[PDB]
DNA sequence: TCAGGATGTATATATCTGACACGTGCCTGGAGACTAGGGAGTAATCCCCTTGGCGCTTAAACGCACGTACGCGCTGTCCCCCGCGTTTTAACCGCCAAGGGGATTACTCCCTAGTCTCCAGGCACGTGTCAGATATATACATCCGAT
């Protein structure tokens, strides 16, 4: 790898004039054969994105500052991603006992406040949303929030057997089906699962590996999809999520400069 | 169940002694210079630990059901151990003898350690092998429980 990693001049970024990369274009030419889905009209429909930025909530603003300045408050970087997702995960941020599922849950979640409105705006359009979230515990908050709004939902997350998985996917992929939100996790098993009878997914949380979220949005974008599929990605503002997305971005963009110019 | 005894438990009192107070001499804790080296701060570099997860194999752990054997309660029946009176004898002071042992308090002085300077042999670390010990199967021998 010394002749492969370092010789390539620090990923050919700070010491390249689009020449050494041109060399590697033909270096690994006779080893790979990558053919684009653009050249075939299988999905025959390009995808769409938003990167909507969520003004961070109030009680979250308390916690994020609290985490910084010095309960198992270890691995700080991901802890801040919990605060950026929902403070209710911190065991105590939510109002104490007794426990009720009401609008107070919606207030203390900067993403969910924005997400709630958009979940309404697609209800009238006959869309069915496919939430993909990290930290399966985060699903439980959405699950109960789904229970609060009287929405049709089913869950297929980790620790659910495939026979449970297949009946769950049938409920969503049924003829004249009625499920609106169907929960998963960013991994959600292999590519095999068929979600082409859908039109909108939500990447509630981003990931370090963009390819790990590339195929997840391909779950909807797979073959047979006729209508346009809409993919969301909530991004916390002036927080840890800001740096993760660009970290994914440059790793994502690394693919194009290396692979996406051969064929 | 109630009156009849033996035993601490208080009471007050004369006596012994051993804590408490006081004064001196001596040594050591404090003040004050001087210095040098131990540790605190910095800043590379590599490896491990954390917190979220995800998917898979495969034994253990759990639950359920007979169904014994044993933990427990009762009874009996010794026999052994406790309470009490009676002797008696061994501990416990007091003594005597002489000398040795062990602690101090000086003096003296050899010799054996620490303290340095060089300098090479240990020994630890990073490699590259082989063989001792598994794991399976596989046939063998060898208790255990029911006819």
């Amino acid at each position: 790898a010394q002749d492969f990693d370092d010789w390539f001049s620090s990923e050919s970024t700070e010491e390249d004039q689009d020449k050494i990369v041109k060399q590697l274009h033909t270096v690994l030419q006779p080893f790979l054969l990558r053919r684009i889905k653009s050249d075939v009209e299988t999905s025959l429909l390009p995808k769409k994105e938003l990167n909507l930025y969520v003004g961070m909530s109030s009680m979250q603003k308390k916690w994020y500052k609290k985490i910084l300045e010095k309960t198992r408050l270890l691995n700080i970087m991901m802890q801040l991603r919990k605060c950026c997702n929902h403070p209710y995960l911190f065991d105590g941020a939510e109002p104490g006992p007794p426990y009720t599922t009401d609008e107070h849950l919606v207030y203390n979640a900067a993403k969910l406040q924005v997400l709630d409105k958009l979940l309404k705006k697609l209800k009238e359009e006959g869309s069915r949303v496919l939430i993909f979230s990290q930290m399966s515990r985060l699903l439980d908050i959405l699950e109960d929030y789904c229970y609060f709004r009287n929405y049709e939902y089913c869950r297929i997350d980790g620790s659910t057997a495939h026979e449970d998985r297949i009946q769950a996917i049938d409920d969503y992929n049924a003829p004249d089906s009625k499920k609106f939100v169907f929960l998963l996790t960013t991994r959600a098993g292999g590519l095999g699962i068929n979600l082409t009878s859908a039109d909108v997914v939500v990447l509630y949380d981003s990931d370090w590996n963009p390819q790990a979220d590339l195929q997840a949005m391909d779950r909807a974008h797979r073959i047979g999809q006729k209508k346009q599929v809409k993919v969301f990605r909530l991004v916390t503002d002036n927080s840890v999520e800001e740096k993760i997305l660009e970290r994914a971005t440059q790793k994502l963009r690394l693919d194009q400069l290396v692979i996406q110019n051969r064929t």
